[PDB]
This record gives C-alpha cells, sequence and structure tokens, in this order.
C-alpha cells in the first residue's frame, strides 16, 4: 500500500517504492524542484489496526540548487478508503557551531493518495 | 569525513559509508530499546557542503526489523557533521511506532544524540 | 475575538484560557487524552504585541499533570500561534515529558501537534 | 524541591525561578550579561508531588520574548525534567515559535535542547 505517489497538504509530491527489503527510495518534489529520497519501513506491521512504521530522508541537493540542509520524516502510513502517511519531521541546515542553536526546524506533513 | 565507525552518548553504534552520490548506507545497533543486533540503515546527506565553516547537513532511518527483533517502530535522526579535531555529529531525532488511530498521539518520541568516532 | 476563550483541539480537549494585558495566560486545561481527569491549571505567555503585517500571534504554555484527582508524573508544553481570522485558530506543536530514571531518559519525551478551535469538530 | 533559584543553560543564558507550593513557576529569563534588554518574564508549572522511585520531576516553561525594550514576536516552550542532588540538572527540550504568515508557517518552529546547572 505505500508504493506510488503521494501529496502533502502544502503541494509537494512524494513517489516512492517500497521493496521487499523495507528499503524506500524515490523521488520528492517541494513544487530543479526534484530531489533524492531514500528511507526504511516495516516489511512485516501488525495486522490488528495498528499502522505501519516509516521514515525517510531528503538532502536539498540536485544538479540546479543546493540549500545545504535536509529534512527527515518519521511516521506510519495508515492503509484503507481514505490511505494517510501521518509524519512528524526535522528539518537540520549546516550552520557554525555558534548558529547551531538555530539550526533545525521541526513540523509535520499529512499525505494523501489523492491531491489535496 | 562521515564515512566511519561512530557511537552514540549511549554507547550505540553507527557503522555508515557516505557515496559519492549522497547516499548513507550501513547498520544501526542500538544501546536501548526494543533492540537486538543490527539493523539497516539508509539516508541522504549534502555531498557538496558549504566552504565557510558550516557543518555539513545529514539524515538517515532505522526500521527497527531485523532477523531477530520487530519493534513496528522506526527513528530518523536528522542532523549536522562538524569536522575538526574530534569530529562529531550532532542530531535530533523522532521515534515514530505503529498504533492505532486512537493512541496515535502518542505514537512518536523525540530526543537528540551526539555521535563521535570514540566510545563514551 | 482574540486569544481569550474557550478552545477544542481537534481531539476534543478543552482549553480554556485567559489572555492578560501584561502577556500572562492563565486558565484550566481539560485532556481527551492519556492519564487525566477533569481540569488542570495552565499558566503561559503571549506576545501582547504582534506584528502588524499579517503575521499570527506567538504564545506558549504548561500543563503539569497532577490535579486532585490524580498525578501522572508529566508534564506537557505547548508553543504554536494565534490565527485570527473567519474561523480563528490556534496551531501548536506540543512536547510531553514524563518524570523518570536516567537509564528510561531517553524515552521521557513524546512530541506531537495540537490545532485548537473556539468551535468544537 | 530544589527547583527555587538561578540555574545556567550550556549556552550563557540564565534564569532564575521559584516554585511554589502548588506547582506554580515564575520568574525571569536572561542572557549571561544580565543587561535589563535580555531579561523576560517565564511563567510555568512543575510537578509538586513527584515519584519517590529515583524518577526525576517533571515541569515546562514559556518564555514570550518581549520586553519594554524589544518584541522578537515569537516565544519558546522548555518542557523537561529536574534531577536533585550534588550535581542537580534540569534537562529539557524546547521549541521556538514565531508569528509567521500562513505562507511562512511551515518554518515557523524552531527545535532544540537546553540543559541547566546550578553553576555556570
Ligand atoms: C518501539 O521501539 C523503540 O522505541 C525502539 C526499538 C529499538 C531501538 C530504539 C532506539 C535506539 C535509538 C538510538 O540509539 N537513538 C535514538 C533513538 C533510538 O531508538 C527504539
Ligand atoms: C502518558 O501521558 C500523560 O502522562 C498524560 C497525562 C494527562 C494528559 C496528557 C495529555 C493531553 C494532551 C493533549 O491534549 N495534547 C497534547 C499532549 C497531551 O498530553 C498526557
Amino acid at each position: 500500500g505505500i508504493t506510488g505517489t503521494w501529496y502533502n497538504q502544502l503541494g509537494s509530491t512524494f513517489i516512492v517504492t517500497a521493496g521487499a527489503d523495507g528499503a524506500l527510495t524515490g523521488t520528492y518534489e517541494s513544487a530543479e524542484s526534484r530531489y533524492v529520497l531514500t528511507g526504511r519501513y516495516d516489511s512485516a506491521p501488525a495486522t490488528d489496526g495498528s499502522g505501519t512504521a516509516l521514515g525517510w530522508t531528503v538532502a536539498w541537493k540536485n544538479n540546479y540548487r543546493n540549500a545545504h540542509s535536509a529534512t527527515t520524516w518519521s511516521g506510519q502510513y495508515v492503509g484503507g478508503a481514505e490511505a494517510r502517511i501521518n509524519t512528524q519531521w526535522l528539518l537540520t541546515s549546516g550552520t557554525t557551531e555558534a548558529n547551531a542553536w538555530k539550526s533545525t526546524l521541526v513540523g509535520h506533513d499529512t499525505f494523501t493518495k489523492v491531491k489535496p
């Protein structure tokens, strides 16, 4: 249920293949705009109504731009008629030590299979 | 650089390779939690960082399933590598467990780990 | 209109708050989840002179989960901003830390996000 | 309770708090220098009847970064636990939210951690 195209609340698109070995691979488009993503998921989740745990990372460098930063999303996939990937994220920028206190933003993204 | 064997402040072991393409690959052995032996990790890093003294941004994920245990959970670490005399990777992390919807509000733990190339 | 009033989050918790002229937040919180029963004291702070460029109003508050009925040995802080408009909203992220031993401190803190409206969802 | 008094973080910030009998935290948060322009009101809550099994004491507090001299249009909350003893600590994680437009709300909140001690 994870493999495919997902859309967040703010116009980003998250394209992923969930491999048999637990790998997540794909591309993330935040709007020149496409970036590699890589992560992991629980390939043997419970079958009791619980979600499937997962996470992935995008480093914001491609052949066109480099923000010197990376985001990790941590969350769970929930299947069914209104399937979702519900996540919280951390976005760390490369900084000097003096600016490291303000290096990390936090937020949350909800992904759906149908454009918002 | 990033490639090497690292240890967090609690004794976990982070064996990572930073590839030419921005890929992080390797294994993680946890000193806490419902964990036993090595787990696969994968992630990404900035392969062309700034040249102004700033650190190198990175992140990686471990899903806590291997051939011996499955905790139905996954941790992501987000941080930066800082070079120098004692190289360091400073991170914050999120650990999400699979839950029912009614329990989703308590699904995610947060903390911070610092990694060096020497054991604590 | 403003921060003062009765608010509800997406899970049905009830947040009754007064925003004082000095920047103070006071009131009570009743949680729809967790080891909680009835109302708990909250205190916090807000920006009493927000920017005039369309930005929201920054704020935060704390509940320690002890009252006359129960004590969960934990505390939540919500950090967020009030957004005025047709449907007023307070958007927050929160940290819930439990008292633990040192060996369990790594798993002491939960994180999440709550959105509050003056209309109960 | 051991909480009342002056505490110092790892980066040169100071706070002076009073822990009231029924769970109130009140005080001031400032910089190491301590000039009036760096001082802000703080308010929060703590568990006034913690466990007796060796666990820490849960607490939290908020500073809105407005005083009579400047206004950053932002607020920080610290969530953590107090641990007593000869090397007492308050170990926290924090969230700093700025007032933003909706278009910029995705980047409104910074996260980090502070460790407070009784000595600078
Ligand atoms: C439900 O399962 C878990 O909560 C669990 C299981 C196994 C290992 C971990 C673990 C290890 C580790 C670490 O070294 N640093 C930061 C977080 C973290 O989490 C967590
Ligand atoms: C194990 O959990 C607790 O110790 C506990 C006890 C009482 C209430 C809560 C509670 C309510 C609430 C909420 O509405 N939003 C965000 C966090 C949050 O936490 C947690």
